[PDB]
C-alpha cells in the first residue's frame, strides 16, 4: 500500500498517541488524528483532551499538535535559519514557522504546537539557548530580550519576523506562543520499542522476533480504509476488529525522571505521581556531588515514601541518573510491600521489567582483590561495560580507606543484553548481597558502588542495599573528556 508522508516514524508516533485511547490512566485522551497525505500545518499526529491536559502554563490544553521531520537513517543538525527554510520539512511551499502561524489562526488559542525531529541543534546556534531543556518549549524571556534586531536575539526575531510578514516582534512572540521544538526525539528502531512497550501496558499484543513490524502494515491499512481519526470507542472497536486484544492487573503509574520530558513520556502518571528532577532545577542539573544529597535525595524519598505508603502495585516509569535509579530502589525496597512494574525509557528505548518471568542463569562472575589495610569494600558492577578499570583508578585516586575491590561481571560477559530479566537482576542482587554480607564490614564502615547498568538493574540492586548497611553511591561523568570519571553522589 501507499506510504505514510511521515512513513513509519509517523505510524509509529501516532500508534504511542493512539495507545493513551486504551489507557484508563489517561481517560482524558478523547482522540488522537493523523494526516498521512502531508506535510500541512502540526497535524501529522493531533492527541485532544477532554477535560483539556494539565499544563506547566497558566491554561489547561485542548490538544497538542505534531509537526514531525521525515526520519533519515543519518543523523544531521538544524538552526534557526532551518525553521524559515521549507526544504528541511521537505516541501517546495511552506516553512514550519508558516506552518505554524497558520495553525495558530485555524486552532483554538489552549495549544500545543510541537516540531518533532532526530536532528540536534546545531553546537552554539542561538536557537539551543531559547528551546527549554525541560519541555521543548520556546523560551520567550530568552528570545524577546527588548533589544534591537542588531542583538544575537535580534537576528533570530528579525529572519523570523520578516519570513512571516509580521510588523512587530511582539506579533512574532503572540505566533510563537506554545510553540515547542523537540530534538534528538528517538530513533526509528527505538520507536518499535516504544510501540511494543506502550502497547504490552495497555494489554495489546506486541512483534518481537519479525525484522517488518505488524503495526507499519496496519497504520498504512488504516489509510487506504480511511480510517484517521480515533475517539476511546474508535480505538477499542479498531483492537477488537484486528484481534489485538491479550487481556489489565492495575498498577499506580509513577514516574521518576531526570532528563528532558519529551511529551511521548511527560503523562506516563499524573502529575503528583511525577517526580521530574530537571524540571525543579528549571533544565540546570547540578553536578554530582553533595547538591545530590542534601536536595535531590530529600525530594526522591519524600516523593517515593508518599507512593510507598498509598500504593501496594507501582509502574515506574524510569528515566534518571543510575545512583537515582539505585537510590528508588532502596526507597521502594524488598521489605516494602509494593509490586513494582519497571518501565525503563531512555535513547537506546523502551522496555518492562518484572519478576514474574523466570531465568536459570549461571552465577555472575565475582572476583575480590586486596588495594589497602582499610575497611571500607567497593562493589564494581560491569553489567553494559567493563567498570573494574575506571574504578580502580577512581579508588587508588581518591578512596585510602577501599581495602577491597568486589568486581561482578554477568556470566556471557558485559553488553548491551547481558542481563535476561528482573529475575536476573534481582538474582544478582542477593549475589551481591550475601558477598557483600560474607565480606563482614564493621559497622563504621562504607560499601562503595560502582555501577555501569542500565536503570532496571540499578534498581534492584538499589532495593538490596538496605541489606549492606552504609551505602556510598557513585555517578559515572564524562567531565575527563572522552574518559570520564567517577564522582560520589548518594550516602545512604
Ligand atoms: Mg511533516
Amino acid at each position: 500500500l501507499a506510504n505514510w508522508h511521515g512513513h513509519d516514524y509517523q505510524a509509529r508516533y501516532f500508534w504511542i498517541e493512539a495507545s493513551r485511547l486504551k489507557n484508563p490512566q489517561q481517560d482524558f485522551v478523547v482522540e488522537v488524528s493523523y494526516e498521512a497525505d502531508g506535510p500541512k500545518a502540526f497535524d501529522d499526529v493531533i492527541t485532544r483532551y477532554n477535560p483539556p491536559r494539565r499544563s506547566t502554563g497558566p491554561d489547561r490544553i485542548q490538544a497538542d499538535y505534531y509537526q514531525i521531520a521525515f526520519h533519515v537513517t543519518q543523523a544531521a543538525s538544524f538552526g534557526f535559519e532551518d525553521l524559515i527554510d521549507p526544504a528541511f520539512i521537505g516541501a517546495e511551499t511552506f516553512s514550519i514557522l508558516e506552518r505554524l502561524k497558520q495553525a495558530k489562526g485555524t486552532e483554538p488559542a489552549n495549544s500545543a504546537f510541537h516540531l518533532v525531529t532526530t536532528d540536534r541543534i546545531i553546537d552554539e546556534d542561538p536557537l539551543g539557548e531559547i528551546i527549554s531543556n525541560v519541555d521543548g518549549s520556546i523560551r520567550l524571556d530568552k528570545l524577546f530580550d527588548g533589544t534591537t534586531d542588531r542583538s544575537r536575539k535580534g537576528k533570530v526575531r528579525k529572519l523570523w519576523r520578516q519570513h512571516l510578514k509580521l510588523s512587530t516582534d511582539q506579533e512574532l512572540e503572540q505566533v510563537l506562543s506554545g510553540f515547542h521544538i523537540q530534538q534528538s526525539q528517538p530513533t526509528l528502531e527505538a520507536m518499535r520499542e516504544k510501540v511494543n512497550t506502550c502497547f504490552q501496558i495497555i494489554g495489546l499484543i506486541t512483534c518481537e522476533t519479525s525484522s517488518d513490524f505488524r503495526f507499519d502494515g496496519a497504520a498504512r491499512a488504516l489509510r487506504s480504509q480511511e480510517r484517521y481519526r480515533f475517539t476511546r470507542e474508535q480505538f477499542t472497536a479498531l483492537c477488537e476488529e484486528e484481534n489485538w486484544i491479550r487481556s489489565p492487573e492495575s498498577f499506580r503509574n509513577v514516574a521518576l525522571r531526570s532528563f528532558s520530558d519529551g511529551p511521548l513520556d511527560i503523562m506516563d502518571a499524573l502529575p503528583e505521581h511525577t517526580l521530574s528532577l530537571l524540571s525543579l532545577f528549571e533544565g540546570r542539573f547540578p553536578s554530582p556531588g553533595i547538591e545530590w544529597n542534601d536536595v535531590i535525595k530529600p525530594q526522591v524519598e519524600t516523593f517515593l515514601t508518599g507512593i510507598r505508603q498509598t500504593e501496594r502495585k507501582v509502574r515506574l516509569y524510569l528515566n534518571t541518573h543510575s545512583s537515582i535509579a539505585m537510590l528508588a530502589g532502596k526507597c521502594l525496597g524488598h521489605k516494602s510491600g509494593v509490586e513494582i512494574e519497571l518501565v525503563q525509557k531512555g535513547r537506546m528505548g523502551d522496555s518492562i521489567w518484572s519478576e514474574n518471568e523466570s531465568q536459570d542463569e549461571p552465577d555472575a562472575v565475582i572476583e575480590t582483590e586486596t588495594v589497602g589495610t582499610g575497611s571500607d569494600v567497593a562493589v564494581v558492577l560491569s553489567i553494559t561495560r567493563n567498570a573494574l578499570p575506571k574504578a580502580r583508578a577512581y579508588i587508588l585516586e581518591n578512596q585510602p580507606d577501599i581495602g577491597r575491590i568486589i568486581h561482578v561481571t554477568p556470566a556471557n560477559g558485559h553488553g548491551q543484553r547481558s542481563v535476561k530479566n528482573g529475575s536476573h537482576a534481582v538474582a544478582i542482587a542477593e549475589q551481591v548481597s550475601d558477598v557483600v554480607m560474607d565480606a563482614d564490614l564493621p559497622v563504621e564502615a562504607s560499601l562503595h558502588i560502582f555501577s555501569a547498568a542500565p536503570n532496571a538493574v540499578n534498581f534492584y540492586l538499589g532495593q538490596h542495599t538496605d541489606f549492606l548497611g552504609t551505602c556510598v553511591f557513585y555517578e559515572f561523568d564524562f567531565q575527563r573528556q572522552r574518559d570520564g570519571s567517577y564522582l560520589p553522589s548518594f550516602k545512604v
